[PDB]
This record gives C-alpha cells, structure tokens and sequence, in this order.
C-alpha cells in the first residue's frame, strides 16, 4: 500500500495504559503544568495507575477543575497547588504544601513552559526574560527546593523534564525557548551526575508535535503524536523499571528530528522513475 | 551514600509489559544466544513473541533456544549466521520468513570488541570489528528491509550500541567507530524508511552485569551506584520494540546508570571534595 | 622522549598574531568582559590587528585601565563603556554609544560571564538566577539589541560566544553556569539560522582551562591553553576568512573533553607491561 | 535584497590567510590530494612552503596535479598511488612517504566515495565499498602513520574531512553517513588515546562546496537552505584546513568544525521553515 497507509498501520497509536494496574500505588508525583495538555495526560495516567498526584501552575480555576475531573475518573486524589514556577517563594510554599498533603515526591515532572513564535528581532528583552524565567529558572527553582528537601529527608526521586527537539539543535523563531530548554537539558545531565549519591536520577523527553497542519510531511511516522503515547513514555521513565536510566534524553517525535536534520532527506519526494534516471 | 543507591535505584527484574502483549509478533535477534541478546529473547518470548535468534556458535544458540522455549511455551528458532557474510544473512532472513514470518521486531545486538592500545591492532583486527558491528548490522538491515518493502510490511528496529559510540574512546577505537556508524545508520533509516512502516531506535548501554576490585572502581563512576541488569535492559528494549512506542523513531537512549554524564562533566571529579572541605573553599 | 616531552614538543603554543598585519582595519569589534583575561586578550589582538575595539563590563576602573594599556601598546583606540549585561536599559544605551563613537560593529564577542564552583545544594535561588542573568540573558540582551540595530542599518556582523566544554555535557558543581552556557549555544545555533538573511553569522568556542596539576593529567595535549592561542581562533572566526563559517561550535581544550568523556580512557595509565599481561588473559 | 546583504557580508576571501612560508620544512600527506577539495588543500599547503605528498588510486590525475602545483609554487609535490582500502598498499605508501619526504607533520584523510541512492537499491557490496574507502581507509592510513610516528617519537596534526550528515545521519547517503560518523568517532578516540604521543586529531564537516544539475536550478534550491546564501569555496575550506594543521592550533584537539554556511543549523531547526513567512503575515499572527 501507499506511504500514508503503511504509516497508519505500522505506526498506529496505542493509547491505553501500558504499565501494570496499580504499579504506582504508594508513590507521590509532582507535575508542573499538570492542569492542561501534556501535564494533564501524564497526571491522568499516573493517577489512573495509583500515584498520589500534585499538580501546579498559575491558573487555579483550570487546575482545580482538572484535578476534580481526574480524581473522579480514577478514584485517586489529585491535589491542586497554585504556583508560578519563576517565583522562589511560591515554589518553596508549593514544595512545603506538597510535602504536607501527600508527602515527599517520588516523581518530579517539570513540564510548565511558555513560548512565543515570533521573529527574534520582534522580541523585547522582557519577552525573552519571561520565557527564560519560566522554563529555565522555574525548573531550576523547583529542582533546587525539592532536591534540598529530599536530601534532608534522605529520600530519592525520579526527575523528568519535558523539553523539545529544538533544545538540542536550536531553532529560529523560538529562540528564548530553545535557549532555556537547552539550559534545562544541561541541568538534567548536570544533576544526574551530581545527585546520584542522593538517590536522585534525571531524564529528559524531547517531544515533537503532539495532537492536543502539514508538519505531518516532516514526520516519518506520518501523523502527530498523542498525549497518551507520551504519558506512557513519561510513566516508564519515572517507574522503578527505569531505576538505572539516568542522564538520558529521549526523542519522542515520530522521527521528525532525524528527518529534517538529514542533508539529503529533501529527496524523500523523488519518485521511483526519477530514481531510475538519476542513477543514469 | 550507598544505602540511598541501594533502596532508590533498586532494580526491578520482572516483566513490565502486560502478559501476552507480544502474541502474534515475530522477533529476530542477532547475538540472541548470549548475554543481553538472551535476556531480550527471554523477555520477548515470555510475553508471547515467536523469537528467532542468530549467531555463529550453533551449539549455544540451540541450548539457549531450547531453554527459553521450555520456560515460556513459545517457540524460539535458532539459525546459524555470521552477520558479516551477506550470503549467510540472505539465507537467515529467508529461513526466518519461512519458519516464523516477516519480523515485526529486529534487534541488532551481535558485537565483537578488542580492548587494546590502538597501536597494537593489526589492520585485520580493525577490519574484523568494523565487519561484525557496522557492515553486519547493515547487511541484516538491508536484506530484512528489502523483504519488508516487497511484502508491504513494517517493523521496529533496535540497535544496541554503547555510551562510547557518541563520545569515542581510546582503547576501543574500532568498536567506537563501528558503533558510531551504527547509530548514524539508525537515524538515517528512521528518516528514509518511515514511509515503509519501519522505525529505528538505539540503546547505548553502560556496564551491565554479565580479585573483584575492577568492578568496585567502575561503580565509583556510576551515579546510580551499581551495574545494570540484563532484565532492566530487556524491559527498555521490549518497550522500544512494542506498539506503545510506535511514535518513537530515531531515538538514542542511554541506559548507563548515569555513567556518561558523570565522566563527561568537567568538574564532576569534585565529587570527592568533602562537606568540611567545601566550607574552607566557600570562605575564599 | 617521554609523554611530557612529546606533549611539550608537538603541542607548543604559538603565542604571536596569526592573521595578516592590519587585516582588521576598518572593522569595529564589541567585546563584553573585554577588560580582563580572555576578553582582554581577544581585544589586544584585534586592536593590534587594526580593529577599533569597544569593550564593555561593570567595573569602569579596570575597563579604562585596560583600554588605555592596550591603546598605548597597539596605537589603535580602544573605547570603554560601563555596562551590566543583565540590565537591558544599560545594554540599550551601551549599543547606542558603541555606534556613536565607533560605528556599527562588524565583530560582536559575547564573553562576559560569572561562575560559582559549589555543590548545587548550597546554591540559593538568587545565586542561580545571577549566573543565568549574566550569562544567558546578558548575551541575549546584547545580541537582541545589536541585531535589531544591524537589521535597521542593513549591515551584517560576525558574532562569537565564548562558552565552555561543559555547556554540551552538563557538569556537577557548575550547574547554573552549564545551563546558561548551553542556552547560549542553542541561541547561537538558532540565530545563525534565523539571521542569515540579515548578514549575521553566529559561532561558538568552548575553551577548556586557560592560564592545576591534577588538571593536566586529563588534557591529552599535556598543558593548559594560552590566551593568545584562544585569541587567534577568535580572530580567525571573526575574520572574512571565516565568512562561510556559521553555527559552528569549536572545542579549544587540548582534547580534555574527548579524554574525560571516553569510557575506557581511564586505561591511559596502564603500562606497556600490564598491556602485555592484559592481552594474555583475553 | 537579501542576496545583496549576504553577498556583501558573507563574501568569500579566496586567498592565503596564514603567513608566507609558515609551512616551510613541514611535510603534509593528503589522501585524495589530486582532485576537488584535496587539490585545493594541497595547493595551499604547498604555496605556504610545505613538502606535500598526495595519494589516491589514479596515478595519471595524481602526477598531473602534483606537477601542476610544483610548478605553481616551486615547492615539491610527490604523488604516490594508493588504494586506502588496501592495508598492504597503505603500508608501502607510508614507507614511501617517509623515504621521499619524511615523517608527516600533517595528515589529511580526505579520500572518499559516495552513492546517492535509496537504501533499498544498494547491494551489500555497494554498501561495503563505501565503508571500506571512507572508514577502513582512513583507519588504515591513520593506523600505519601513527605506528610510525610512535616508533620515531614524532607527533603530527591529523585532519579528517567528513560531512554535516555524519553527526545527524541522512537518508539516501546511508553508507557514507555511517562510515563518516565512524571516522568522527575515531578522531575523538585518538585525540584522547594518542595525545601522549604528540598526535592531535580534528574534523571538518563541510556542506556543499562549489565542485546531476543540468539546469542550474538544483544548486539554486540548495542555496535556499543555506543562511550564508552561497556554496562554499575550496580556498575557504583550505584555509580552515591549514589553520587546523598549523602550530597556531597546537591546542585544538578532538574538535569538530562545521564549515557549511549555516546549513546544518538551518535544516535541523524545527521551526526554521517559518523563514518563508512575510512581515505582514507575522503582523496578523501576533495580532491574535
Ligand atoms: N504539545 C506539543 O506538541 C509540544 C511540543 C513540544 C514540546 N512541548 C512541551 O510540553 C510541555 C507541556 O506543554 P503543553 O503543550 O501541554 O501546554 P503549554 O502551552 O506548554 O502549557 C504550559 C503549561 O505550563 C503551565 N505554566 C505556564 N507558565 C507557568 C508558570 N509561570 N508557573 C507554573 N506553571 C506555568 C500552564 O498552566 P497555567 O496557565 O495555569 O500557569 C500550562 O499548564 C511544555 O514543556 C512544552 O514545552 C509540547
Ligand atoms: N555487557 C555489557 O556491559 C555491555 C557494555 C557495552 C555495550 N554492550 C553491547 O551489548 C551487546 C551485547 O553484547 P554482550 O555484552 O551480550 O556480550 P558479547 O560477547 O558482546 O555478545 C556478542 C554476541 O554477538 C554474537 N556475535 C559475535 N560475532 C558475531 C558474528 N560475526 N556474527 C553473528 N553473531 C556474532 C555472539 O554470538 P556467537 O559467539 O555465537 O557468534 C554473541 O552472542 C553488544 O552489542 C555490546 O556492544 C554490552
Ligand atoms: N578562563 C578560563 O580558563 C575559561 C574556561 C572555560 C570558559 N571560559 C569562558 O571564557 C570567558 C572569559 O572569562 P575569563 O576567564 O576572562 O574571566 P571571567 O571571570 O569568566 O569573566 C568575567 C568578565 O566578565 C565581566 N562581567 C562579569 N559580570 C558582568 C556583568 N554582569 N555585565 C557585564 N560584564 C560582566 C567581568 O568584568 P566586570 O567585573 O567589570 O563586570 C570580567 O571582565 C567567560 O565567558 C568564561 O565563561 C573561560
Ligand atoms: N565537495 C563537497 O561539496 C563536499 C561536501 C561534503 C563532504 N565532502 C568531503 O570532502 C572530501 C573531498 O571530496 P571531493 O568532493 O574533493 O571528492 P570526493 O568524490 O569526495 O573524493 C574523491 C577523492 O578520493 C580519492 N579516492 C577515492 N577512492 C579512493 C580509494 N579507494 N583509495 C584512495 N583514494 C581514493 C579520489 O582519487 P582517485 O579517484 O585517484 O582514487 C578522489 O581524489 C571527501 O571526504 C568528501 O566526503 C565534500
């Protein structure tokens, strides 16, 4: 059959829970940006598999509503804590409350981000600093505080930062996000090294476009990704099955990065008969 | 310092995927008779895959294939193959298609290695390694991919490289070279062969447990405070080859307890500095 | 001869100007951190080669001294402008003055930085933010503003960021620095792509230690780098000879990174005799 | 326009950059030294006073090139016929280089082969051919010279010319991508392993250099994927090469330098296809 048909058949999304039912029982997970999109799906999955989840972002209204919706769908309590990650104090309070309404985290997911798609020359210094403050410093502040607390309590945890495929390569039009996300990856590798003795491991997922256009033409897998597929990868990495996975960076992109980065991949349209002529 | 690594980095050596999730699937694994290849085969079979293993020592292949087959109640076929021979490779692919069917899961795991100063290697010692690792994976990939294209079928491919494939390393230079080539190939065919329903991923393992003072000094360079286990690696591989990972393609996953990040970080040697010593320096 | 002497003989530094005399004439160069160390060195050589340099940093005291010290050495004028790169207002005024006293820059070197060596546990959120600010945001503010000006003027420039080898790998004990430096690298790569249409190119050097014994055991070249060596590479990259080099990341480390990052490089101390033995067991 | 902005500011400086006679008394061994990039690198190193030795399969092209450069520079260029994928020829070639010129201070592994083809249409022999020339060839050359340098207690600067797709991989050039990546790994490995012997190892990753396209339009489309707005030149590359092999770079070791006009960063950045968007089009998306 055709490209699109092989792509649909052989890269069909398995959108159901992967890990053993109740595998996260007695584990507490903390998800920045847990109220929407990717953060939500990851919460929904960790909750649905038995974790006690704490979610944190700016908008309490959406945060409470998401927690409620998941809590009633899974049976397990999702707690909402209002937090702007770029504020150290709100972060300290959020860690303080996290440790009261659940206990010390076993799973830390840094997923809260901001982004502007714009020509860089149209960005103001403030627009730049904002993205940097949310992505880079916000992840640092959350990691710093939780880290400091886990050391004091002699507990360990699995940390997971969600970045993006352009974190590695750079990209025009998303410059402060590329820079801050690169910062986030370097931080993960830095702390995977530093904090092993404390029982803390640090991994990264770099997603391509998740369905939550014809970017599909740049994806070998011929479709956008799904939230549930991603959550599955996140759950695996934060699971005990992955206790030896540390300092890793996993592309979740249907092959988008390797495709666009390959010099001669712009030949993928070239037809069979054109190929016969080219070899002449 | 080690009881934190004992409890919080404790290995989970049981099967993670759901029972019979690999029913109806066929797995082909080079080096499937020993170490990691065996552990991977063991897991896939216990999850209901019809496994086919391939390497040179047929006696080990059959023993292993029989041992797993009796423990899981699913058939493990053995095929003798030197991966660096295209003709033997052709046969093997053919025999696999006849006795099991087109593979849904292809795992290149067969390797060879010298640990030696590079100046002590002959040209042939160098060429041998390149042959088994690079050309061998390529030959397996080429033929299988040609059959899958003809049959209008697709598969998940997986290559086991190493943490030094990305960095290079003295003393294992031909292996580093060939393995880097393998990673490049995977990323290349993730891009080229997506259209045929083929995806390609890579695991980079650190030291997996396969006077005893060398093991101790190695662990000193591992943040996770221990070597990996075959079972843990097997779960990562199954995941990567499972339908749960059908949007994972061109990925390169370090499975190393954090070794690469530790040794590569310029100031990581400062992990020896003591808490009281830091007080002296923080005053300066 | 032994290792140390082979290393001495074949890796000897060439600490003199490399490019043709007066090859940077008619060029203006802006260097942050250009008052001390690596930035000074790069300023000296560009000045010695005919560029009109403008250096910018916090401390006016050390800046003016340096800018005088170099101007007396080379003859060419080196201007100093007091600037904190984490302050976008001061950056805006600094760029404005740069253009008024020298003109639009042809070379832009983002070199100002700050660092702590510390267990990450002992960092306050404020200590972290400070490194992030000077390094990532500062470089972005300087780049943003000059870029905006160069686009307005329809002129182009070579940009150069000095990062470090751990920007790519991460590293414990220098964590905010690694994160910000990494951010600086992604930025260069992003802008090389975005701003090619405006005639701006973006490159990066990652230095290892530049002029202790512990490292030299981890440096295959067997010595620290020198400021004049690094300056030559900077000058090259900022010259018209490198007009087709864009988005590049050059390690200048005597091999330190490849040494430490290689799993089996810890076997470097294994002796010929032990090597004879090790092969007998395999 | 944009091309007038790029033409003015990324303008190629196609002339020697290193000081006259800076390579005097240095011997350089360049594989593929008779043609394309190898020729340009040979020409320049000779022009700067190096005793160059070039090597490749075709003695005729080799001799012609060697003579042509020797007459241009008054400096001696010797040809030695060599198939790099043949270990015994490599042995004899190195032995010949030592006798006719001396131990090399500069070694440039430039010889290559490539096929542009769908992978499915390659035979195992087509695949293996490329691996042999690019990976095994560079290795045999490096192995033998390095053995000789260690014996003699001399060091040298090694340079390997790869490609931007060696790090990323790329469809349609898969054997090359694989073999080139192996070459990069080798350079990094030997920078660590052989620094103690006075050997350093670096890599250039070139994008498209000026010398399939009957109309001229494919080259035109290629330029669109290049931030710098042109292809590179041999002379430019040769200058980067000479720099990396000069004593000025005696502290550069294990480096990998893209020379590509910014192509690799442009094609690899997820959102870079947004460069097509006009100013007005942006004036709507930001108004949302
Ligand atoms: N979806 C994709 O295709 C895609 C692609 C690549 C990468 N990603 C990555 O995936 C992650 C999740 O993104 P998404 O698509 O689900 O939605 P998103 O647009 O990134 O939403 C951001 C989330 O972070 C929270 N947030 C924003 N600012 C915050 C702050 N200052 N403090 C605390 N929380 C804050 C938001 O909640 P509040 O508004 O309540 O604060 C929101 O839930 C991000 O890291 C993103 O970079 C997504
Ligand atoms: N174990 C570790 O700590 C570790 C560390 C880093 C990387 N790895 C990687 O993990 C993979 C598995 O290796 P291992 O550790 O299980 O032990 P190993 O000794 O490397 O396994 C080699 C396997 O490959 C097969 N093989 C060798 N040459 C072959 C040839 N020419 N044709 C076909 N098959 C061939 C062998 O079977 P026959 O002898 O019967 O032919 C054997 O099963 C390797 O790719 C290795 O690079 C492992
Ligand atoms: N030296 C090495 O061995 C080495 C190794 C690896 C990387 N590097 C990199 O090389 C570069 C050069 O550093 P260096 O060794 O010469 O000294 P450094 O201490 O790393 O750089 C400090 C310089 O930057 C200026 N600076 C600091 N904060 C500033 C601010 N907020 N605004 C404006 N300027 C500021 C300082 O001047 P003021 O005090 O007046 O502000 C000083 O001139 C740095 O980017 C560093 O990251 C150096
Ligand atoms: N030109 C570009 O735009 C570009 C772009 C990316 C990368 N590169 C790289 O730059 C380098 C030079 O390339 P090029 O374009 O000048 O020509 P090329 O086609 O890449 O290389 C051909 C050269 O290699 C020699 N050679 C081929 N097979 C050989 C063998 N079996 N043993 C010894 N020598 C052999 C040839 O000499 P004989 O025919 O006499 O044997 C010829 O001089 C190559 O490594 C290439 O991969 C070039």
């Amino acid at each position: 059959m055709n490209t699109e048909a092989l792509q649909s058949k052989f890269f069909s999304p398995l959108q159901k829970a992967m890990l053993p039912p109740n595998s996260f029982q007695g584990k507490v997970a903390f998800i920045t940006g847990g109220g929407t999109g990717l953060g939500k799906g990851m919460t929904t999955l960790l909750s649905s598999l038995g974790a006690q989840c704490v979610i944190a972002s700016r908008k309490m209204d959406v945060l409470k509503a998401t927690a409620e919706q998941i809590s009633s769908q899974t049976g397990n309590k999702v707690h909402a804590i209002q937090c702007d990650v770029r504020d150290p104090d709100m972060v300290q309070n959020t860690v303080s409350e996290l440790i009261k309404v659940a206990g010390h985290p076993n799973i830390v997911i840094n997923n809260a981000a901001g982004n502007f798609i714009s020509p860089t020359e149209r960005l103001s210094p403030n627009a730049w600093k904002t993205i940097t403050d949310i992505v880079l410093n916000g992840t640092a502040f959350v990691t710093l505080e939780i880290g400091k607390q886990l050391i004091k309590a002699q507990k360990g945890a699995a940390f997971l930062s969600i970045t993006t495929i352009y974190a590695e390569t750079g990209s025009g039009f998303v410059v402060p996000s590329a820079s801050a996300k690169a910062g986030v990856e370097a931080m993960s590798k830095s702390l995977a090294a530093e904090w092993g003795k404390y029982g803390m491991r640090f991994n990264v997922i770099q997603p391509g476009p998740i369905k939550t256009k014809e970017m599909i033409g740049r994806i070998p897998c011929g479709r956008l990704g799904t939230v549930e597929e991603l959550a599955n990868l996140a759950a695996f990495l934060c699971s005990d099955y992955a206790s030896w996975i540390n300092g890793a960076v996993i592309k979740f992109d249907g092959g988008e990065e390797v495709l666009i980065s390959g010099e001669f991949n712009d030949l993928r349209k070239v037809t069979k008969e054109q190929w016969d002529t080219i070899e002449e």
